[PDB]
């Protein structure tokens, strides 16, 4: 559930007033689709047209029926998919699409879906919108784009976009017409301190003066009460943090996710300013040159560049091609300007260089500024080009039944040697690792309700599979199932299938799990130590070992299956093992076993909390 915002007045009438003929809506949750929509809206101008981006949530898409009132009009949808559903901001549009009977005759559209092939329902939202608009009477002007974040989404967009525009120009009889700034810089001298943002996300001083309810736009600064290392070795750093949410009025259940707004590495920020020869402490504002847009700034303003680079901008992920394309003008060495220019190529050496030199090598903006030393853009323009710093999600590792005023986190710190030649540090995990309990160590956060939940009936059996940090939500599940037993409730079997390299090196929550097992909260504690023998022993091997009993729990006990952790290979391997279990004991042919397992998913008996 989520209260709906007050809609803006019809977007078509706004297009008429502003001379726009193309509008690109974005269904986005991590800002990717938003960037893609903005890029397409900007492209229009280079083809003799004029566009605008827009959040579908702020509008009534029913006005699409009025779009034909504008000559040679066109609407484009850049939609990402999440858990097989629309992004939060596109749920309204989705619901309307299903219930409406409105006739969209005359409407011209195009859709670029953002997805990831490793998920069950790949690009489910983009596919639905593309098909539904046509059923409603609209006509497709260009083929559905299927972006796959498992390969390279940026390239899928480049390829689609390169074909899209010629198609649009050809159909509407328009033609291809210099760098253009979206914002203008306004430096502020003598400005009061009370009016300068310092990292807050919503209203000025919202971090200092905390007022509920707390959410993505108004995060609660939670005190880190505990932050300890969970593993023994020095190979990696796995940690457990406990955030105090007392007096926040925030509610949560095991299975939910906790999001945090981190701060970038200050040395990284410092170095960017230094290499550009810029004063990061200048207070300024970037104001939209289009006084009509509601998006007055790229991020909270006024503020210093240092604050923007630290809290509002992404300065670690590989820059996307349009950014490097716009920065090329600032490279005084011809050969460097040429490389940056060609990064936007849909094929050839330009594309190959971008994929290996920028993406594979994981070069962040500073690395590029260092490796292409002639590249010296003005700081204000770079800040306008960089993407927004996103919050990071973690599977809450505690049960609100046991810890109603504390939200636990289990994570592995990200730190690796990149082919770019430097050690790359994970933004959120490096920041979290540094938070020391007791001044207060505060973490801006909020909770996102998920559908990953323990069975309603205490008696229903639970099968938990979560190797490595995948154990996170299960520490919450187990705490809760233990609590239910302590409260006199009858609890069905609770089985954990966990995995790590070695018992004495990275066996997370070893002591806590042993106790739950001893007390009976855990009916079985099955642990696969992948490196204690020559052969790899994984959780799926244990599931295969216990195939007969698991089938009993699944077929006779109505047991619920839960998988958390690596979605790339572990999740699939585990799924395939369940297919094999069902096939042997049904019995039934593979094809039928697959349908059976996918059916458990729809019936809410096989849930996933997987990530990359
Ligand atoms: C719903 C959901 C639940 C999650 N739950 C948890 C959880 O409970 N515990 C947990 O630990 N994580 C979990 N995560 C992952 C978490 O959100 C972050 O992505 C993770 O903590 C890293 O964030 P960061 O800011 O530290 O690193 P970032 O700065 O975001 O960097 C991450 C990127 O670094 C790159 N990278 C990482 N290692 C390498 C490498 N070795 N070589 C090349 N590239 C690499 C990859 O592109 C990776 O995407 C979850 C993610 C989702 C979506
Ligand atoms: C928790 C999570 C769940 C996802 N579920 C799906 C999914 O079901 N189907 C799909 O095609 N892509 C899925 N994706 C991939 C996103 O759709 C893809 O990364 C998209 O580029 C994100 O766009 P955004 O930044 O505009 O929200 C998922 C990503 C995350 C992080
Ligand atoms: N494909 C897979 N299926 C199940 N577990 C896997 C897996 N790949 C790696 N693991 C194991 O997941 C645990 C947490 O990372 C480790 O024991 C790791 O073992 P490995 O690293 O020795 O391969």
């Amino acid at each position: 559930t989520t209260a709906p915002p007050v809609k803006e007045s019809s977007f078509v009438e706004k297009m008429k007033k502003t001379g726009r003929n193309i509008i690109v809506f974005y269904g986005s949750q991590t800002g990717t689709a938003e960037e893609f929509a903005n890029r397409l809206s900007k492209d229009a101008h280079r083809y003799g047209m004029r566009g605008m981006s827009a959040d579908p949530e702020e509008y009534d898409l029913a006005d699409l029926s009025s779009l034909p009132e504008i000559d040679k009009s066109l609407v484009v949808f850049c939609m990402a998919t999440y858990e097989g559903d629309p992004t939060d901001n596109a749920q309204d549009f989705y619901d309307w699409l299903q219930e409406t009977d409105v006739d969209l005759t005359g409407v011209k559209f195009a859709v670029f879906g953002l997805g990831n092939k490793t998920y069950e329902h790949f690009n489910a939202m983009g596919k639905y919108v593309d098909q539904r608009l046509e059923q409603l009477g609209a006509q497709r002007i260009f083929e559905l784009g299927l972006g796959d974040d498992d390969g390279n989404l940026e390239e899928d967009f480049i390829t689609w976009r390169e074909q899209f525009w010629p198609a649009v120009c050809e159909f509407f009889g328009v033609e291809a017409t210099s760098s253009i700034r979206q914002y203008e810089l306004v430096v502020h001298e003598d400005m009061d301190v009370a009016k300068v943002y310092t990292g807050e996300m919503g209203r000025l001083k919202s971090y200092e003066n905390q007022k509920p309810p707390f959410d993505a736009k108004n995060p609660f600064l939670a005190a880190v009460t505990a932050n300890r290392k969970l593993n023994q070795g020095t190979e990696r750093h796995l940690m457990h943090l406990e955030l105090d949410i007392s007096d926040s009025k925030i509610r949560y259940e095991s299975g939910d996710h906790v999001a945090v707004y981190p701060a970038n590495d200050s040395a990284l920020v410092n170095q960017i300013g230094e290499i550009l020869g810029a004063d990061l402490d200048v207070i300024m504002s970037l104001n939209n040159l289009d006084e009509e847009s509601n998006k007055k700034h790229p991020f909270p303003c006024p503020t210093t560049y240092r604050t923007a680079l630290t809290y509002y901008l992404d300065i670690t992920n590989p820059p996307r091609t349009n950014v490097l394309y716009e920065l090329a003008q600032y490279a005084s060495e011809p050969s460097e300007q040429e490389h940056l220019h060609k990064m936007a190529s849909s094929s050839g050496e330009g594309k190959e260089l971008y994929l290996s030199w920028v993406v594979e090598a994981r070069r962040h903006i500073l690395a590029i500024l260092q490796d292409y030393p002639s590249l010296r853009p003005p700081i204000d323009h770079l800040c306008e080009l960089l993407p927004r710093l996103q919050a990071r999600y973690y599977s809450i590792a505690s049960s609100s039944k046991v810890h109603p005023n504390s939200v636990h986190i289990c994570a592995v710190a990200v730190e690796y040697e990149a082919k770019s030649g430097r050690v790359n540090k994970g933004v959120a995990t490096s920041w979290l690792r540094a938070k020391e309990p007791a001044g207060r160590a505060l973490v801006p956060m909020f909770v996102r309700k998920s559908q990953f939940r323990l069975p309603f009936k205490s008696t229903t059996p639970v099968i938990m599979v979560g190797p490595g940090t995948g154990i996170a939500p299960f520490m919450g599940f187990i705490q809760e199932r233990a609590w239910l037993r302590e409260q006199g409730k009858e609890v069905g079997e609770t089985l954990l299938y966990y995995g790590c390299r070695r018992s004495d090196e990275d066996y997370l929550y070893r002591e806590e799990l042993a106790r739950f097992h001893k007390d009976g909260a855990l009916t079985q504690l099955n642990v696969a130590f992948s490196r204690e023998q020559a052969h790899k022993v994984y959780v799926q091997h244990l599931l295969k070992r216990d195939r007969e009993h698991l089938w009993k729990l699944i077929h006779e006990g109505g047991a619920h299956i839960y998988v958390c952790g690596d979605a790339r290979n572990m999740a699939k391997d585990v799924q395939n093992t369940f297919y094999d279990i069902v096939a042997e004991f049904g019995p039934m042919e593979h094809t039928q076993a697959v349908d059976y397992v996918k059916k458990l998913m729809t019936k809410g008996r096989y849930s996933l909390d997987v990530w990359s």
